[PDB]
């Protein structure tokens, strides 16, 4: 007689993203398929010396939120989206991969107050239901991609506490957190911040690095196993790490990638940093040759720079490749699909893993069985005719 309610929180790369590229078309989204939209991204005016976005270096706006023209214009369509789905909640996500300014914004009482005032101003001007902070990452700085300091852990908590106090009742405060095991251990006081957050979005993807083949495997592959311990990740492992650190499952949304990645293992030696004279003794070697890298290059994917491939492009360019160069497979342990390309020798080479309707439904089944609060996905612009979002909505009963 009583039915559970799951969330489906769809990121949309509207403004542009360092790794996913230019922003998409908000008009193509089906907002009836989701519960929450994270419009991405607000940026942060900052004094980091390595900032290359000159707009963000305006010293009169230090620590405030920056909204690009495209972001402003898209946020103007909110009334139309709300008419199509009057239950929809819309948040602005601030930060994203490579986004500077959190370490400075969070550092002092005065800096925190400026940031918070800016958050309040943006919520009010654009009539948002809340704010999502996507700081990559406190303390670690994504290994120097953004400035960081050890005080970031404590300061993130203070920032969230003070933002929670400032926000109107009813406004949502959320964050996205990293897959890396050091996130709950060292970077983010997850127990400390939990009281201030409506939910926590887990970035349970981007695992196709180092000696790992799969990008968003639910469990570890056995057929295509990761070699170095420090690289061995799955969505469930991440979930378990956050739960071990003291978060309740109902507060968590599992991140689902509407995209795939060509693993780094295909093109770069894989180093196990636990081994003797590690860099001279790689534990995997690249298996792509110029023949393979050229196929991807011709698609528009330069594997020396990036490995991201949107799901709609996987369908149109890989699955439906007129020359039939890609073969689709299912990994029964990892519960995701992957494609192989045939080497000149005739051997299948592992090309890319991704998510399809079947694997999305299996992640929804995990959400339901593990007792998580819902799904989050990156990102709506990468879906194919809203099919993966619709699958998620069907499987979660949204
Ligand atoms: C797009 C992305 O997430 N890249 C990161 C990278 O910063 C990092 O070097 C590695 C762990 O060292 O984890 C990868 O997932």
């Amino acid at each position: 007689a009583h039915a559970a309610s799951y969330l489906s929180v769809g990121y949309f790369n509207g403004g542009g993203d360092v790794t996913a590229g230019p922003g998409g078309d908000i008009n193509k989204l089906d907002v009836t398929q989701i519960t929450h939209l994270n419009y991405s991204f607000g940026l942060i005016y900052n004094d980091e010396k390595q900032e290359t976005n000159p707009a963000l270096k305006d010293p009169s706006r230090l620590h405030q939120i920056y909204l690009s023209p495209k972001v402003m214009a898209d946020l103007q369509l909110l009334p139309v989206l709300r008419k199509q789905n009057p239950e929809l909640k819309v948040l602005l996500s601030v930060g994203g991969w490579g986004a500077r300014g959190f370490s400075g914004a969070a550092a002092t009482a005065e800096s925190r107050a400026v940031f918070i005032r800016s958050v309040q101003q943006v919520i009010k001007q654009y009539h948002l239901d809340g704010i999502d902070l996507d700081w990559e990452y406190p303390v670690n700085g994504a290994w120097g991609l953004v400035e960081s300091q050890p005080a970031d852990r404590a300061n993130f908590t203070l920032l969230l506490a003070e933002l929670h106090k400032a926000l109107d009742k009813g406004k949502l405060l959320t964050i996205a957190v990293g897959a890396n095991v050091k996130s709950p251990q060292e970077w983010v006081d997850v127990k400390g911040i939990a009281p201030y957050l409506d939910y926590i979005n887990l970035m349970t993807y981007d695992m196709a690095y180092g000696t790992q083949y799969f990008n968003s495997n639910l469990y570890d592959s056995k057929q295509w196993p990761t070699v170095a311990a420090a690289d061995r990740y799955s969505a469930n492992f991440v979930v378990d790490n956050y739960l071990a650190a003291g978060l309740k499952p109902a507060q968590l949304n599992l991140g689902i990638g509407f995209y795939g990645r060509v693993p780094k293992r295909a093109t770069e030696p894989g180093i196990d940093w636990d081994k003797a004279d590690a860099a001279k003794n790689p534990v995997t070697q690249p298996y792509f040759t110029a023949r393979e890298t050229a196929v991807f290059k011709a698609m528009g994917l330069d594997l020396t720079k990036d490995s991201y491939f949107k799901y709609n492009d996987i369908v149109s360019k890989l699955l439906n490749d007129p020359q039939r160069r890609f073969t689709a497979h299912w990994d029964s342990d990892a519960q995701v699909p992957y494609l192989t390309m045939k080497s000149a020798e005739g051997k299948p080479l592992f090309a890319i893993s991704y998510e399809n309707p079947r694997s999305v439904a299996l992640k929804a089944d995990y959400i339901k069985s593990k007792g998580l609060g819902g799904a989050m996905f990156w990102e709506y612009g990468a879906d194919d005719n809203n099919r993966l979002a619709h699958q998620l909505a069907e499987s979660l009963g949204i």
